[PDB]
Parts: C-alpha cells; sequence; structure tokens
C-alpha cells in the first residue's frame, strides 16, 4: 500500500541522451537509430532568438557546424534536416541501445515521466501532467532544453514531449517528437502567455479512489448526485465537466471499491464547498489532479 | 525554474535487479559482482514466518533451493550465507553492468530514491525520506520486497535501503544493505508499531528557501527570532529542535536569497501559528519536510 507520485524507470531513455553543440549553444538531443533529435533553436545565436526565420538559419548551416557527443565519444554528423520545431541530425552510427519506441502525442490531462538532462547527462526523473492549457509544471534550468518526456508500455517507450522553453510565469512549454508545439506557443524569445487553466476533474476522482483504496475514507458520504447537477458545481469551481465517457474509465476503480462514480462526485461536491477542515487525503491538503485513472490502477493493484 | 520531487535516474540500478525464488516465495534481489542480495525471509514458508529462527532455516537449505533469474537467463548459485537480515547468494557470473557502488546507512531526515520492482522487473521510481521514527512512506505491494533505495554521486551508487515489510499502519520498514534494520523492527510476522513521528524542521526551512528561489514570497516577514525562542515553538508543534549545525547547512541557501536562517524561522513560526489562509507554497497547502538542503541546492542551481 501507499500512494506516491511515481515515474517510469528511466534506463531505457538514459542510453539515448546526447549533447548537441552548435556555435556557443549546447543542449540535449535524443539519439535513436542513426538520428539525433533536438530543439531547432540550438542553431540560433543570441540575436537570432528575437525574431528568427529558421528556414534561413538552417540553410546557412552545414554538417560540420553540429558537434554531437555521446559521453566522451564524439559522433559524426552526415546530414541534417528540420521537422517543424525539432532538428534531425543524421549520424554515422546507429545507437546500439535504441529501445523499441513510438512517437505519440498526448492529450491534456494525461501524464508522463520527464528525464531532466544537462549537457547530455541525466540528472533526475519526475512525473508531469499536461495541463488543460498545454503547459506543464516542471523543473527545468537553463540547459535542460531537449529533455524528453515519455511513457513505457511493456518495454516500448512512447516519447511524447521534448522540452523547449520556460514561460514568464515559470511554467514550461514544449513539442511532441514530431516538432509540433503543445499549445499556442512558438520558439521565439517573446513574452507569450498560456490560456487560463482548469482542474482535471476525472484525475481528482481517480485520486479520491486511490485514497479509499489506501484507507482514507473520511470524505465519503451517503449522498449521491446526478451527472448534470454535478457539472453545474464544476463550472462554479473551474473544474472540467464530467462526461459519460469519463465515468466508464472510472469503472475499474468504482468496481474495486464499491463506490459508484456519482457517489464519489457527491463527496467531491462537498470538499469543494466546505474545504478539508484541517485534514489531509494521501498526505495532501489540496485536491490533486495529476494522477490518471491508469496511474491509479497501475499503482494500487497493477 | 520550478520545484518538483525528483528521483535519481534509475538505469544504473535497473541492470542489477534480479528475481530470487525459493520454494513458493519469489521476490527481488540486487546483483552486484557475483553476489545477489535479497531479504532473508525469502527462505521462509507461510508457517515459519510466525516465529522463525533464521539460523535453523538457512542450515536446512542448499544452493539448489534458490532459483535466480536475470531476465530469462537463469543464474547458478554456488554458495549462500546470511548477513544479519539479508541473504547473500554467490553466483557463477559477475554482473557485467555492475556500477561503482557503496553500501551506506542513512540518517533520519535524509532522502533517497526507490526503484520499486516486482519479480525482478523495475516498475517505478520515486523519492523517499527516512522519517525520524525510521519508517518510510512508500508505495509497495506484495512482491516488492527486495526493492532498493539509493543515492547517486558522480556515477557512484550509494545503496542505503532494502525493502522488507509493511507495518499495520501502512508505513514501510527495511534494512541497509548490510542487513541491519532501520528502527526497532524485526523480520517476523507480528504486529509491531513505529515510535511517534516528528516533522524534520531543517527540511521545512530548506523547502521554504526553495519557495523563495522560485518566486513564492507571500509568507516572508520583517521579524526575526532567536535560536532558543524558536525551539520553544518547535516543541509545541512536534517539530525537531534546530541546532547551530543545521543553520550552517542552510548557509548556501541563506547566502543565495539574502534571507538569514533566523529570519526564515520567524516566517515558519507564523505559518505554524496562523496556517496558510487558503494559500499554497510550491503547490502544497502543507509544510513539506521531505526535501533536504542538498535536494534544494541540487535542483535550484545545481
Ligand atoms: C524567476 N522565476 C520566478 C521565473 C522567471 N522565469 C524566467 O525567467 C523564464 C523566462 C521567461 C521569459 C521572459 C521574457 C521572454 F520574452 C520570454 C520568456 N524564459 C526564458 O528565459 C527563455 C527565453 C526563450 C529562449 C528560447 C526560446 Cl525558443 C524561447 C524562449 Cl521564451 N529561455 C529558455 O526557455 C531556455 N531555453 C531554457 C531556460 C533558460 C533560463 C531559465 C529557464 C529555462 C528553461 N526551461
Ligand atoms: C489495508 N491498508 C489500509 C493497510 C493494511 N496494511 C497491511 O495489510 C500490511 C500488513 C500489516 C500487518 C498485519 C499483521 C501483522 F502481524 C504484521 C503486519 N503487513 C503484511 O502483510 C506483511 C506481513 C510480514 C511479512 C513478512 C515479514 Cl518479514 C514481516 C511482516 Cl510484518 N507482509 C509484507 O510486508 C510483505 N513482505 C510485502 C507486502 C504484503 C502485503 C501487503 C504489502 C506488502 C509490502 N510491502
Ligand atoms: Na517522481
Amino acid at each position: 500500500s501507499g500512494f506516491r507520485k511515481m515515474a517510469f524507470p528511466s534506463g531505457k531513455v538514459e542510453g539515448c541522451m546526447v549533447q548537441v553543440t552548435c556555435g556557443t549553444t549546447t543542449l540535449n538531443g535524443l539519439w535513436l537509430d542513426d538520428v539525433v533529435y533536438c530543439p531547432r533553436h540550438v542553431i540560433c545565436t543570441s540575436e537570432d532568438m528575437l525574431n528568427p526565420n529558421y528556414e534561413d538559419l538552417l540553410i546557412r548551416k552545414s554538417n560540420h557546424n553540429f558537434l554531437v557527443q555521446a559521453g566522451n565519444v564524439q559522433l559524426r554528423v552526415i546530414g541534417h534536416s528540420m521537422q517543424n520545431c525539432v532538428l534531425k541530425l543524421k549520424v554515422d552510427t546507429a545507437n546500439p541501445k535504441t529501445p523499441k519506441y513510438k512517437f505519440v502525442r498526448i492529450q491534456p490531462g494525461q501524464t508522463f515521466s520527464v528525464l531532466a538532462c544537462y549537457n547530455g547527462s541525466p540528472s533526475g526523473v519526475y512525473q508531469c501532467a499536461m495541463r488543460p492549457n498545454f503547459t506543464i509544471k516542471g523543473s527545468f534550468l537553463n540547459g535542460s532544453c531537449g529533455s524528453v518526456g515519455f511513457n513505457i508500455d511493456y518495454d516500448c517507450v512512447s516519447f511524447c514531449y521534448m522540452h523547449h522553453m520556460e514561460l514568464p510565469t515559470g511554467v514550461h512549454a514544449g513539442t511532441d517528437l514530431e516538432g509540433n508545439f503543445y499549445g499556442p506557443f512558438v520558439d521565439r524569445q517573446t513574452a507569450q502567455a498560456a490560456g487560463t487553466d482548469t482542474t482535471i476533474t476525472v484525475n481528482v476522482l481517480a485520486w479520491l479512489y486511490a485514497a479509499v483504496i489506501n484507507g482514507d475514507r473520511w470524505f465519503l458520504n451517503r449522498f449521491t448526485t446526478t451527472l448534470n447537477d454535478f457539472n453545474l458545481v464544476a463550472m462554479k469551481y473551474n473544474y472540467e465537466p464530467l462526461t459519460q465517457d469519463h465515468v466508464d474509465i472510472l469503472g475499474p476503480l468504482s468496481a474495486q471499491t464499491g463506490i459508484a462514480v456519482l457517489d464519489m462526485c457527491a463527496s467531491l461536491k462537498e470538499l469543494l464547498q466546505n474545504g478539508m477542515n484541517g485534514r489531509t487525503i494521501l498526505g495532501s491538503a489540496l485536491l490533486e489532479d495529476e494522477f490518471t485513472p491508469f496511474d491509479v490502477v497501475r499503482q494500487c493493484s497493477g
């Protein structure tokens, strides 16, 4: 028992992290087969970053402008090309530790693990949720660009995020591994802002179920509510509306605990209206929304 | 920027996890050089677990009673021996992925990463603190015994914890890699209890400093306090007393922010007496005490 924010084991991804240097800029790349993926702004200088035209900047580059280091061993670039906001560097060696992998794009509300890296060297691992405004609340210092986010499914790594930038408010923005940004952001050094955020309602319920499975029951009640009467309370507290599809995903957790989804909605209605009265749920005094139904199942009986 | 609970990259440890089977019991072992380490209760049956004598039980065993599996590849046991509460199995192969490592015992209040494993296969990574009562609040299901906790220092893995058991209250107890329990627990299936817990004061202050470094300042004040006048407030709220040695460890964080330790103590005095008034610090509505000064430095400028 116990419920903690858990990351995927990072070893399969650690063997893919390299350091890409161009000019005086150095960041991280992802080495799969004979291709290194990294943020395209690595080709920018300090002055180009204000209003770059990346088509221009790449055309003015050649293979010898990019220094690739897999540990102490320098790799040889034999080709380059741009794929939206990521640069692809072809090298003369297939990474012999290349795992089975996929490039997948995730949905707001879904989670992944981040392997934070500096100069091609992994320094830490943690879990993130894609917020409804397509930012993540991560932990990234200068030089962490190119760090990747990923899920793991039976020794297949699904890469879903590459880190590009920090916004003025301290939240983080990146692309999928095809170079397409999450959200309405561009890789240009101008102050952009995220849209307004909301709480992921289905994740909160999943977390309440996790709490019940772990012996926290103080917030339950005998009452029930209708799907429509709950969505009214959601809008008043800036929660996402609950769908009939969300209830079916919560089936396995409802099944295991005996608590119907709409009975747990009634408990959540009361926590929103009353607060917690000094008590905690799984060690938090706030309602947590960064656990998916899948994260709950995977940790509570998986 | 951003501050998250971060684990060490787990790859160096993933290549050391094996599955040890004896009788109908199967759990995880740690394979370093030609030795596999695992919890000794793997030699117990269901009836021996009530009041075992482990000297007796091991003497009645032989090398062919232990099945070791490093993936699909079965390893051959050529010797066995007991080291307090851990069993050591000698095998005919030195693990070729053995990292540079040390066996270290940690202190209450220090943190480490846990690689949770099931049947020799890593399933997740998270951070833990050793509580002052020598338990940890982890996430462990049946079969996770033998999972290890570890820190990393310049590609040297310091192993500090092996998981053995869950207590009635849901907290977890284990040994160091020399087989000596943390705290007053034994590896016998009887209901034991931990001593009473306390908040790690030096970790809370470290976390307040992390919050300042990340732009959270709402809890600061102009007031200051004396070391002795603060220790009085600590005892009233079940916090550990603050030493002169603790203040010097907080030097680097005090230096970086301009806020003296005893000025931050005055801020903590007020949060304890008043609470948070509905506000949060680094995404929490509670005072967090599972970050060391080292974890803060390592993430906020390291
Ligand atoms: C102090 N604290 C409370 C919060 C303060 N918050 C900030 O200081 C972040 C800061 C906010 C900002 C200010 C003005 C702008 F006009 C745009 C953004 N943002 C930047 O410095 C960006 C600039 C950038 C550069 C390149 C592109 Cl394509 C796109 C961009 Cl917007 N730099 C990165 O993001 C680097 N790549 C990696 C990096 C560098 C420094 C710090 C963090 C990170 C990360 N991760
Ligand atoms: C439901 N929820 C709200 C909280 C309920 N809490 C409990 O159910 C844990 C439960 C609490 C307990 C009850 C009676 C006792 F008398 C001693 C302990 N404890 C055990 O089942 C222990 C027993 C054990 C076995 C061997 C030794 Cl050496 C030492 C020990 Cl005390 N089993 C393990 O710890 C296994 N090794 C691994 C394991 C099995 C099942 C569940 C978790 C874990 C873990 N991790
Ligand atoms: Na984590």
